[PDB]
This record gives structure tokens, C-alpha cells and sequence, in this order.
């Protein structure tokens, strides 16, 4: 009964029926769904059972500053949970919440004329009206929440939470009760194509590739041309320059059917080997993509049987029973008998290419032979020894695995480079898991979407990042939530959406509760996108005050008020969106007609007044990765004293075209400032248009403050638009908040597009800078000094952008597509040179910046 209703709830969160996965008659697909249902079932009964602090950092993990991740008053507003009455009290920014929870049981002792029983260890104090806790040993400004309090002058308001109502909150959320002998060359049989459609005067061309990753195993051999026909025969045997018992165990063979008089038409690929390590035989019908060889390229079919080219091949039956790949056992026990002692003279030539990319033939000889003493002294460098590895020799396959599975564990950024296609072997991607397992939940959630696209360039269903992925997202419902949409969000790309279907059964397996919430959130996105298509309609036909009033009456029905009120936010799973504020709702004018949809909450007070912006047409996905990378800057500069106060907004893609943007309230677009409008608190010259508009929103002594935050955000947007290549920047994308924070939005074109974006300076920016003096060398070169502190930060840690960029390839993001727009970070970064010259560089570039920018000073 409740099985049965949980499967239709499956099935409608995720976009696909589960009657679709048992349709297929697929082993791997039933075996991935028994093992992670399992898996997945075993992690919700742990969590059934947690304690209730451990239950907090579950489901409300810590928000923390960081600075403070691995002396001054504060006034604070806490309140207990059955209350209406409040205490006001001063704390120090140094305090721990268990102080301030003593504070809080005094004040109430006093007030109720009783000594109580409840000890401050007995509490946590939830942010109000937040998904949003403060909890453990930390200072109160070490908290993300008592921070930007602090920054705005705002009160913390904070509600004491028994132990007993967070237990409450747990059980209430439950879930219901020999392959080395065959050493014949590898050969198929190219038999026939069907469903073929290309130019009758035209030839058909097959041709074949042997790939491990991104790796040639032996050169491409092609079938012989056959005239253009929908099915075409060949019936004949294709070879390849590679014994059998070499064929390593991620081996992918790749197709491309062509026309020739070039003329690209398909491609399909596939493992040699299946997931239970059996080397394929017999008949294989081949559903191929659209499209010249692609191995990085799906190794399942194209599910639009009833209308893609097919290739049917013979994979011929090398011997009279199934052989299977070699157990890791008998793998080590050959790779265990190699040779290891050469020249101080080659010894040093092995330290200058170790420590220094691409290298020369005798280099990759010097590297391989000398292969232990990587493992012994330059751990970090098991990357090059992988790439000079000979995967097409089984041998050398085998010693490289004898040293892999004694192999140090190597940092998170060494695993990160790891995870990339250019190791696609399942033990080392085994071993950069192993490596990414010391990752704290926060360096997870920042690293999080390129690991997703990782998924797209396994080579089976049931793997260790899979695993790992789902492991954490269970134990921590943020990771959960945004695993979830990440996942979701794809759901209408073919190549992905069986994958990304089973990986959500398998978590909402795990949490029964958080797949209702998740509900709620797709029920509000639904009924945001027949609000947008009715927005839309009416925009051409009717004026944008009446198209908002007929947008508020649509809202203002039973079915809007109910689906779009008391969710938790897609963007952020802590900001509760509660009563939508309809009359505050409205639409940009921008071909889309994005939707900025207002919400607020008593309980919350000013903190519940939040704005999220529902956009469908345009895709979101390089905005977001934009965004993350700026974000990204933003905890590198806090790490090392630098807060450059930047506006990382979320941004998130739930769907085909379709996502959400945080809205930044008390904003304006730097075009909207710089109309001018007559009546408003207006300019002698145009010039001082953004200080008036600074002046108007922080009188007296808050100026100055506003300016120098300003210059901070400026400083961090200026070296993050030009690090990153965002292009098209004008006074409509770019905005400022009341507070003085310049921020930039709408990231359609990054890395370039295709030209070398320069550094930029505004005038204007310049002016408010320079206190709205023509020379002020000394606000000036501060912000400068902002400018290089932030950049040389960044280059410190080029490759960890470079590693990031390189996984998210799998994206698809057309701006993102080969190494020419990885190149463009380098050269940012200028990260072939030292420090001294990096910085001399950049020096350069500002100055070139600075007298284009004197270009409008002078006019
Ligand atoms: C990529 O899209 C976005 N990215 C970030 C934001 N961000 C928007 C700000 O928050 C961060 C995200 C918003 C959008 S969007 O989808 O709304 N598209 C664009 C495009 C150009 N310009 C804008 C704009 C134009 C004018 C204004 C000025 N505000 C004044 C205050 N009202 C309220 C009182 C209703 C709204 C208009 C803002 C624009 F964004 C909005």
C-alpha cells in the first residue's frame, strides 16, 4: 500500500516512471537498483538512530566562516520555541553558543521565578525562521549567520530548541516500516546498418577506434566505402593492431559512420568487457547518437530506437567458455616481479620534469623505468606515470597497479586532476576516491557539480563516485538536496537521464522525508513555469501593468497560493520561502519575462523577506558555474584575510532551460542608477549620478563605509570578470547594492567569447572610488593594492580552477568544449610564470586598463 505510493512518488519527482527501468530487461540496470536500494536503506536507519546533535549536523549542517574552517559586543535577540517574549542581551562576538545559552536559561529562570532543570547542553539555538542552526565550539563571529550580522548592523535573532523538539523533528522524518592467452589480434565484425539517412551520392564509411579514455590503444582502422542506402552492408571483419590479452580492462571501442564524395552522420560506443568483467560475445545492435571518433562519449545506446541509424556487430567468441578480466590477485602477484638503480645524472633529469604539462619520448622511458622512485619520493606525480604508462601493453598495466595499490594517499587536489577521463582506469579512479574521502562536507558541496558531470564519463552504472556520492548525500541533507537537482536538471538529456533517474530512486530510498520536500519544491517549479508561459503570452498582447495584474490573479488562485507557499528553496535549502508576497510579485522585460516572485515570514521577521527569480528559456548551467568559481574566489581571499565582500547570488537549473536565481534585495542596475530621473534624492553631471545614489542610501558617517565597500567588491569583480574572460559588460549587468557592493550578473559569455578580454576600469567606478574626486592616488592605489592582493591569491591556486574546469568539460557547455578554452585560464593566471613576472604582467594589463579607462576621463 505505502510501497506502491512511494514508487508513484518516485516516479513523479524524478520525471520518469520506475515502470521504465523494469521495462529494459536490463541486469545491470536491476543489480544497480538492488545494491543501492540496500546501500541507501541501510544509511536511513543509521540516521533513524542518531543522536540529536549528530541529527542537527545531518540536517542543519554548520554554516561557518572560511576563515574558521579546518573581544567585541554583539546585541542578540533570543527567544524559546513555545514563545511570543523575547530577551535582548549583549554578548561578545567571541562568545560560544553554550554562553549564550546559559544567558538565555538565566534571563528565563529570572523571569519565571524558577531555577530550572534544562541545562544550556541541553539546547540549540536555530537562526529564525531558518533551516539554519548554532551549534558546538565555535565564537559566535566564527558562525556565517552572526557574521553577516555584524556586517549589516543587523540583530541576530535566535530561538532556543530543546533536544526533546529535535528529536521530535528526527522521528517524524522516518522512512516507513585466462584473458593473457588469447593472444589472436582483436578483431569484430562490421555486419549491417539501418535507418541511415545521408546523400545518395555520397559513400558510407565505418570507421573504428580502440580507446582507453582519451587514448589511442592502436591505430583506427576503417570499413570499405559502400554506397549511400537506410541499410547498408558491409559483412565484414574489421582488425586491430592489438592482441586480445592486451585489451586493458576500461577498453571502449568507438565507432563513426560518415558519408564520403566530409560528411559526419553517427557514432556509438561500448566497453569490450561488461560490469561483471566479462569479455563481450555475440551479436550487438548498436542505437547510434547524432553526430570525428568520440570516445569520451556514452558507452550506452541511444534510447530513440524508432528512429536512430543503427550498426549491428559481431563481437566474435574467442574461446569455447566466458572469459573474464583478471581478479585484482592475480593482477598484483605479475605486477609484483618488475626491476628497480641509475645515474645522479639521470636521477636530476627525473626531478626537472617531475617538478615542472607535456614531455618528450626518452622522458616518458626515464619516467616509466624509474617508476618506484616516483611512488618513494614524488607521490604527487602519479599523473605523468599514469600518462606514460603503455595501457595497450597488459604487462606494464599490471606493474603500474602493483605500485598504484601501495600508492601514498595523495591530497584533494592531486585526486581531483585524477577523476579527470585522462585516467579512466577503475582502479585509479577507486584510488582518487579513496584520496577524496578526507574531504569535509563544505569542500564536497564547493566541489560538487564538477563531480555530478564526472558521472557522465563513467563507464558503468554501480561505481565507487557513485557510491561516494550518495554515501555523502545521505549523511548530510544539503549535499542530498543539491545532489538531487543537479541530477534533475538533466533528466531531459537522453545520454543522462537513465543514470540520473536511477541514481534519485536510489536516494529517495534513503529519505522517504526528504522526498516529499522535494515534492513540494517540484510542485512550486511546476506551477511557476504555467505562470511564466501565461506571463509570457499576455506580454504581447496586453501592457506589462496589466500583464502583472493578470499574473497576480493567476498567483491569487487556491492552487498558486498552496503550491508556491511554505517551501524550502531550491536555491538554498536553510531559507524558507513562506507566504508569497503576491502583490510585491513581478517580470523582467527581457525576452524570457523572468518571474521575481517575493515572499516573507512573521517568524523570520526581516531575515523571511526573500525574492527568488523563476526563469525558463534560457540555459542556466554557465551561470551557475560562473557564479560557484566567483564564490570559489571568495572563500580562497577569506582564507588568507582578504574579504573583498563579493555577491555570490544562487543560481540553479532545475530543469530543460529552466532554473532559479536568488534575488539580491535593495539592488539596482547601474543603468537604472545612471537614468538620472529628475525628483529623486539628481546630477550636475552624470559622473556623480552613483555616489548621489550612495549618499541617498547611507547618510552622514555610513558613507564612507558604503565607498569602501565599493572599492572591495569592484577590486574582487574587476579581477574575477577578468581571471574568468566575461565579456559584454555593460550598466545593465552590472548592479549595486544599498550597502555600496558592486556586483555583476547574466554570465552567458565567460573564457573569452572569441577574444582576449581585457582588464576593465569604469570611470564611473573610478569617481565613487576616488571619494568623487578627480585626483585621489591614495583611495586610488588602495584599490589597486585590492586588485593584485586578489589576483596573486588566486594564481596560488590555479590549479585547482584549471583541475575544476578540466572535469566540467563533461558539461557540454559549448563555451567549455576542448583545451583551448582551458588555455584561456592559463593565461590569466599567467600561470607559466613566477610570481615576480605574473604580477608584472598584471601590473601591465591594469595600466593598459587604467589609460583606456582615461579615455572617457579625458572626454
Ligand atoms: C541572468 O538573469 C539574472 N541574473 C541575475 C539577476 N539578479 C537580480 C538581482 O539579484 C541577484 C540576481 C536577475 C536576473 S533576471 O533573470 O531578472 N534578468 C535580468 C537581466 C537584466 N537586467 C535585470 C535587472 C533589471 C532591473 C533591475 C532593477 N530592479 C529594481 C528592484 N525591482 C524590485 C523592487 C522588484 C526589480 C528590478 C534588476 C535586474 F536584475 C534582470
Amino acid at each position: 500500500r505505502v510501497k506502491k505510493l512511494i514508487n508513484s512518488q518516485i516516479s513523479l519527482l524524478i520525471g520518469k516512471g520506475l515502470h521504465e527501468f523494469d521495462s529494459l530487461r536490463d541486469p545491470e540496470v536491476n543489480d544497480f537498483r538492488t545494491k543501492m536500494r540496500q546501500f541507501c536503506e541501510e544509511a536511513a536507519a543509521h540516521r533513524q538512530q542518531l543522536g540529536w546533535v549528530e541529527w542537527l549536523q545531518y540536517s542543519f549542517p554548520l554554516q561557518l566562516e572560511p576563515s574558521a574552517r579546518g573581544n567585541r559586543a554583539l546585541l542578540v535577540n533570543v527567544k524559546f520555541e513555545g514563545s511570543e517574549e523575547s530577551f535582548t542581551f549583549q554578548v561578545s562576538t567571541k562568545d560560544m553558543p553554550l554562553a549564550l545559552m546559559a544567558c538565555a536559561l538565566r534571563k528565563k529562570a529570572t523571569v519565571f521565578r524558577q531555577p530550572l532543570v534544562e541545562q544550556p547542553e541541553e539546547y540549540a539555538l536555530q537562526v529564525n525562521g531558518r533551516h539554519e542552526y548554532l551549534y558546538g565550539n565555535y565564537p559566535l563571529c566564527h558562525f556565517q549567520y552572526i557574521c553577516s550580522c555584524l556586517h549589516s548592523g543587523l540583530t541576530p535573532h535566535l530561538t532556543m530548541v530543546h533536544s526533546s523538539s529535535i528529536l521530535a523533528m528526527r522521528d517524524e522524518q522516518s522512512n516507513p516500516a585466462s584473458l593473457w592467452s588469447l593472444e589472436q589480434p582483436f578483431s569484430i565484425e562490421l555486419i549491417e546498418g539501418r535507418k541511415v539517412n545521408a546523400d545518395e551520392r555520397m559513400k558510407l564509411v565505418v570507421q573504428a577506434g580502440l580507446f582507453h579514455g582519451n587514448e589511442m590503444l592502436c591505430k583506427t582502422v576503417s570499413s570499405s566505402e559502400v554506397n549511400v542506402c537506410s541499410e547498408p552492408v558491409w559483412k565484414q571483419r574489421l582488425e586491430f593492431d592489438i592482441s586480445v590479452c592486451d585489451l586493458p580492462r576500461m577498453a571502449r571501442l568507438c565507432f563513426a559512420l560518415y558519408a564520403v564524395v566530409d560528411c559526419p552522420i553517427a557514432w556509438a560506443n561500448l566497453m569490450l568487457f561488461d560490469y561483471k568483467d566479462q569479455l563481450k560475445t555475440g551479436e550487438r545492435c548498436l542505437y547510434m547518437w547524432p553526430s570525428l571518433l568520440n570516445p569520451a562519449g556514452t558507452v550506452r545506446g541511444n534510447p530513440n530506437t524508432e528512429s536512430a541509424a543503427a550498426l549491428v556487430i559481431y563481437l566474435p567468441e574467442v574461446a569455447p567458455h566466458p572469459v573474464y578480466f583478471p581478479a585484482l590477485e592475480k593482477i598484483l602477484e605479475l605486477g609484483r616481479h618488475g626491476e628497480r638503480r641509475i645515474t645522479e645524472e639521470e636521477q636530476l633529469q627525473l626531478r626537472e620534469i617531475l617538478e615542472r604539462g607535456e614531455l618528450y619520448e626518452h622522458e616518458k622511458d626515464l619516467v616509466w623505468k624509474m617508476r618506484h622512485e616516483v611512488q618513494e619520493h614524488f607521490p604527487e606525480a602519479l599523473a605523468r606515470l599514469l600518462l606514460v604508462t603503455k595501457w595497450n601493453k597488459h604487462e606494464d598495466v599490471a606493474q603500474m597497479l602493483y605500485l598504484l595499490c601501495s600508492w601514498p594517499e595523495l591530497p584533494v587536489l592531486s585526486a581531483l586532476e585524477l577523476l579527470d577521463f585522462s585516467f579512466p582506469d577503475c582502479y585509479v579512479g577507486s584510488f582518487a576516491i579513496k584520496s577524496l574521502r578526507k574531504l569535509t562536507d563544505d569542500e564536497l558541496f564547493q566541489y560538487l557539480l564538477q563531480l555530478v558531470q564526472v558521472l557522465k564519463y563513467e563507464s558503468y552504472l554501480d561505481c565507487e563516485l557513485t557510491k561516494f556520492l550518495l554515501g555523502r548525500a545521505l549523511a548530510n541533507r544539503k549535499i542530498g538536496h543539491f545532489l538531487f537537482w543537479h541530477l534533475r536538471s538533466e533528466m531531459h538529456v537522453p545520454s543522462v537521464a537513465l543514470r540520473f533517474g536511477l541514481i534519485m530512486e536510489a536516494y529517495c530510498r534513503g529519505s522517504t522525508h526528504h522526498m516529499k520536500v522535494l515534492m513540494k519544491q517540484g510542485e512550486a517549479l511546476s506551477k511557476l513555469k504555467a505562470l511564466n508561459d501565461f506571463v509570457k503570452v499576455s506580454s504581447q498582447k496586453t501592457t506589462k501593468p496589466q500583464t502583472k495584474e493578470m499574473m497576480h490573479m493567476c498567483m491569487r488562485q487556491e492552487t498558486y497560493m498552496e503550491a508556491l507557499s511554505h517551501l524550502q528553496s531550491p536555491l538554498d535549502p536553510s531559507t524558507l520561502l513562506e507566504e508569497v508576497c503576491v502583490e510585491q510579485c513581478t517580470f523582467m522585460d527581457s525576452k524570457m519575462k523572468p518571474l521575481w516572485i517575493m515572499y516573507s515570514s512573521e517568524e523570520a521577521g526581516s531575515a523571511g523577506n526573500v525574492g527568488i527569480i523563476f526563469k525558463n528559456g534560457d540555459d542556466l548551467r554557465q551561470d551557475m558555474l560562473t557564479l560557484q568559481m566567483i564564490q570559489l574566489m571568495d572563500v580562497l581571499w577569506k582564507q588568507e584575510g582578504l574579504d573583498l565582500r563579493m555577491t555570490p547570488y544562487g543560481c540553479l537549473p532545475t530543469g530543460d532551460r529552466t532554473g532559479l536565481i536568488e534575488v539580491v534585495l535593495h539592488s539596482d542596475t547601474i543603468a537604472n542608477i545612471q537614468l538620472n530621473k529628475s525628483n529623486m534624492a539628481t546630477a550636475a553631471f552624470n559622473k556623480d549620478a552613483l555616489l548621489n545614489w550612495l549618499k541617498s542610501k547611507n547618510p552622514g558617517e555610513a558613507l564612507d563605509r558604503a565607498i569602501e565597500e565599493f572599492t572591495l567588491s569592484c577590486a574582487g569583480y574587476c579581477v574575477a570578470t577578468y581571471v574568468l574572460g566575461i565579456g559584454d559588460r555593460h550598466s545593465d549587468n552590472i548592479m549595486i547594492r544599498e550597502s555600496g557592493q558592486l556586483f555583476h550578473i547574466d554570465f552567458g559569455h565567460f573564457l573569452g567569447n572569441r577574444e582576449r578580454v581585457p582588464f576593465i576600469l569604469t570611470y564611473d567606478f573610478v569617481h565613487v572610488i576616488q571619494q568623487g574626486k578627480t585626483n585621489n592616488s591614495e583611495k586610488f592605489e588602495r584599490f589597486r593594492g585590492y586588485c593584485e592582493r586578489a589576483y596573486t591569491i588566486l594564481r596560488r591556486h590555479g590549479l585547482l580552477f584549471l583541475h575544476l574546469f578540466a572535469l566540467m568539460r563533461a558539461a557540454g557547455l559549448p563555451e567549455l568544449s576542448c583545451s583551448k578554452d582551458i588555455q584561456y585560464l592559463k593565461d590569466s593566471l599567467a600561470l607559466g610564470k613566477t610570481e615576480e613576472e605574473a604580477l608584472k604582467h598584471f601590473r601591465v594589463k591594469f595600466n593598459e586598463a587604467l589609460r583606456e579607462s582615461w579615455k572617457t576621463k579625458v572626454n
